[PDB]
């Protein structure tokens, strides 16, 4: 009975791939002028790695979708390499004795909310895309593990509350049979993927991410705008026939030539 917004029509079968992430905890402890020099190395050297990582994804966005998305990712790297935001973050660590994670979050707190004050679809979405840049940097400063979604081996369904352009830019379209998230759907980047790839998809799942586990067996109908959770074999066999009966009914159109 989960009715979404239906992004593309079609039927697919696959296990539920839930993406779980550990929340990041920021330490608000004040350091002494003795550890300050160390935070600069983790931030300066940290950007050295994040710059190399984001730089690689940039080409993945242009080689996967085309030079049209490379311009959006090209601007993001410019922000991180902004010599202005760098002098500020450093000033907060030495002027406010803040940690690299804490000082970095402060600047990112206003860079995102500021873009939200603009009434533009690009500058607004830039607000959400900018928050993703600081979130990554935070995981590199603490050395948190990164989830490699491009390392899948079994074709399954992708389920997530939402995916950010970067993650979508590196996602593997050959191992994913469809996308099902809890996004509004209007300006959802995922939806735009479904239209260009025409693959079946849904976004108005509401809270399916709070009622499904990984490996759950789900059937995407994308026809009557409905998803089945833990269906009985009797139902499966019933859908495997009709569903495939559609593909055969389509090939039957090729028979309207013999008529």
């Amino acid at each position: 009975m989960i009715s979404g917004i239906l992004a593309s029509p079609g039927i697919a079968f696959g296990k539920a791939l839930l993406l779980k992430e550990d929340e990041i905890v920021i330490d608000r402890k004040k350091i002494s002028a003795d550890q300050v020099d160390q935070e600069v190395e983790r931030f300066l050297s940290g950007r050295a790695k994040a710059s190399a990582q984001l730089e690689t994804i940039k080409t993945k966005a242009g080689e996967t979708f085309g030079e049209e998305k490379e311009a959006i990712f090209e601007g993001h790297i410019m922000l991180l390499e902004d010599e202005e935001l760098e002098q500020e973050i450093i000033a907060l660590i030495k002027d406010k004795h803040m940690t690299a994670d804490a000082a970095a979050h402060e600047v990112i707190e206003g860079q995102a909310s500021a873009l939200e004050e603009l009434d533009d679809e690009y500058l607004k979405e830039r607000a959400a895309d900018v928050r993703d840049i600081g979130k990554r940097l935070l995981r590199n400063i603490l050395g948190l593990k990164i989830i490699d979604l491009s390392a899948i081996q079994d074709e399954v369904i992708l389920v997530a509350a939402d995916l950010t352009p970067s993650e979508t830019a590196q996602l593997n379209l050959k191992k994913v049979l469809g996308f099902i998230t809890d996004a509004g759907g209007r300006t959802s980047h995922t939806s735009i993927m479904a239209r260009s790839l025409e693959l079946p998809a849904i976004v108005g799942t509401g809270s399916v991410t709070s009622q499904v586990k990984n490996d759950d067996y789900l059937i995407l109908d994308a026809v009557n705008n409905q998803v089945y959770v833990n269906p009985t074999n009797e139902v499966i066999d019933k859908m495997r026939a009709v569903q495939e009966q559609v593909a055969s009914e389509k090939a039957e159109l090729a028979k309207l030539k013999d008529r």
